[PDB]
């Protein structure tokens, strides 16, 4: 099918044009941070020498205490500019494209090879309390929407990327996936991002195991094509 790049989403009227020809997904409002309907210490890594920075060595890598608790550092981190643990904030996203699938709608694929436990994208959207969430479920059912964009963030917080979000919203489900969600604390506030669970060759679709609690017996069928396909979306 047709494909497109994350920069294509920055030109609104051209996008809408590409959408008229079916060369891009339908329009949504692009945002770079979660938006709320309901109004809401440093680590101990030793500073790296300028020599160690030049050698290729990692600042706040795997032993960093902020990182081990999936907390990103701030500006006041000991390693300052060198800190590798500010990925959400610096928007250090993987190189991925938005493509048209056979039966799932649009999707995400890797433009380059991507290592294991590599950051893909933040799942951004409108954060909802339980009440707003239920309002929208019903509103969406009554508009006969086909695609749904809900992601559980925490107790009484669900991200809805139906109207406002970013390209994370195109990652499809798979019963045998190559990414997972991770919840990270940034400035005392929780966020969700997608991360590879294995190596993902260039061209391959990126998928995760969506486990949002299924309500009815009734569900969306799964066209993931795996050997182990559970048949439907949801947990
Ligand atoms: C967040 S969206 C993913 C983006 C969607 N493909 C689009 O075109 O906007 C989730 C929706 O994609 C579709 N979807 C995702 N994974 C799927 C799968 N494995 N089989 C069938 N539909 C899928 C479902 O309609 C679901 O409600
Ligand atoms: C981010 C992402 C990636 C891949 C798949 C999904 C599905 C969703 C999603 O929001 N699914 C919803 C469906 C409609 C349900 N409706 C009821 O349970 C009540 C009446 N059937 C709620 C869950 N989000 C996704
Ligand atoms: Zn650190
Ligand atoms: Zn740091
Ligand atoms: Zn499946």
């Amino acid at each position: 099918g047709p494909s497109c790049v994350m920069d294509d989403f920055r030109d609104p009227q051209r996008w809408k044009e590409c959408a008229k020809q079916g060369k891009m997904p339908c329009y949504f409002d692009l945002i770079e941070e979660n938006v709320y309907l309901t109004e809401r210490m440093q680590c101990e890594c030793t500073p790296l020498s300028k020599d160690e920075r030049a050698q290729g060595e990692i600042a706040c890598g795997e032993d960093c205490l902020n990182r081990l608790l999936m907390i990103e550092c701030s500006s006041r981190c000991p390693n300052g500019d060198y800190c590798s643990n500010r990925r959400f904030q610096r928007k250090q996203h993987a190189d991925v494209e938005v493509i048209l699938t056979e039966k799932k709608g649009w999707g995400l694929r890797a433009a380059k090879d991507l290592p294991s436990n590599t950051f893909v994208l933040e799942y951004c959207g409108e954060v909802l309390d339980h009440k707003e969430f239920k309002a929208r479920v019903k509103e969406y059912a009554r508009n006969k929407n086909i695609h749904y964009y809900f992601m559980a963030l925490k107790n009484d917080e669900i991200i809805d990327a139906t109207q406002k979000g970013n390209c994370s919203r195109f990652m499809n489900h798979s019963c045998e996936p190559n990414c997972e969600t991770q919840k990270w604390t940034v400035n005392g506030q929780l966020r969700v991002g997608f991360f590879t669970t294995k190596l993902v060759p260039s061209g391959s679709e990126l998928t995760f195991d969506y486990q949002f609690q299924r309500y009815g017996k009734e569900a969306q069928k799964c066209f993931c094509g795996s050997a182990n396909c559970r048949g439907y979306l949801g947990g």
